[PDB]
């Protein structure tokens, strides 16, 4: 049995300021709330306890007023090197987060996670450098 | 006479969560509305962000846009966010004028921009 976090929740009012599309940093904003949220449940409590280093976003498909979307969390290296997956009902990826931390037992819950999830092919947007063609 | 667009801003509770320092997405908040700020005077494709050094409870930064390289139709702009001494706080490559470009103060890259997520 493979397993995978998750967070599913719906494009609000809230995450929309021009044009029915959701804010691009809004997409940061709920990247953000998942990653805790897999440390919450990984031994890095608020009343257990980790600080971003760094990340990477690409938008690649547009999200609309009431559109349902999916956040899944792979563990994609540590020492930790996170990919989350923003994907549609359809199934169809809009959106890409590349994140990194570190510190200021969790490392057997995140050790576990990595040995049992699933092997996916790594898209083109992990570790893509910013350019124009 | 060569010119930055500038926004200084102070660092609200607004913008604090938990550990004292300025949660990750409110920067990310910050940058975007910059872009915005200068387009209007003036979609998100991509964009990488860097956190350097952390913001405090009464904090003035400043966020300085920059234009790395411009295309027909894209904008690849750099941002940079400073603490009021000049520390560089946090950095902002995004992919989404030109008198802008020619005007603006040639300056060194610090090596955040085009960098890869990595342990080493
Ligand atoms: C805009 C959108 C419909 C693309 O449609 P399109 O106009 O047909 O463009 P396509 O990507 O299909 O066509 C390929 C072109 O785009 C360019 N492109 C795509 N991604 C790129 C990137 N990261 N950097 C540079 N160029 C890029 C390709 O290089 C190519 O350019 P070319 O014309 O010089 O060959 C789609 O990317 C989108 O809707 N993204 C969501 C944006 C978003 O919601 N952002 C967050 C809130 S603003
Ligand atoms: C502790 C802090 C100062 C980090 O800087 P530092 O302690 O001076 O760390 P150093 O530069 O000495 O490097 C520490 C290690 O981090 C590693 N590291 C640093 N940045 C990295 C990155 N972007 N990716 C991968 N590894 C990184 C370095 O290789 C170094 O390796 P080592 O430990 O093997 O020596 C941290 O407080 C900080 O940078 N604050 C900003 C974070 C923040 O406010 N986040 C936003 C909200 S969560």
């Amino acid at each position: 049995i493979k397993q995978l976090f998750t967070h599913t929740q719906t494009v609000t009012s809230e995450f929309i300021d021009h044009n029915n599309h959701m804010h691009d940093a809004n997409y940061n904003i709920i990247f953000s709330d998942v990653v805790n949220r897999f440390n919450y449940s990984h031994g890095l409590s608020l009343k257990e306890r980790l600080f971003t280093l760094e990340e990477h976003t690409t938008y690649l498909s547009e999200l609309s007023l009431g559109d349902v979307f999916t956040v899944t969390l792979y563990i994609y290296d540590y020492d930790l090197h996170l990919f989350l997956t923003l994907t549609k009902e359809d199934g169809t990826l809009a959106s890409t987060n590349e994140v990194m931390m570190m510190g200021i037992s969790f490392s057997t819950q995140i050790a576990h996670y990595y040995k049992n999830q699933p092997t996916i092919t790594w898209p083109e947007q992990l570790g893509h450098k910013i350019a124009i063609p």
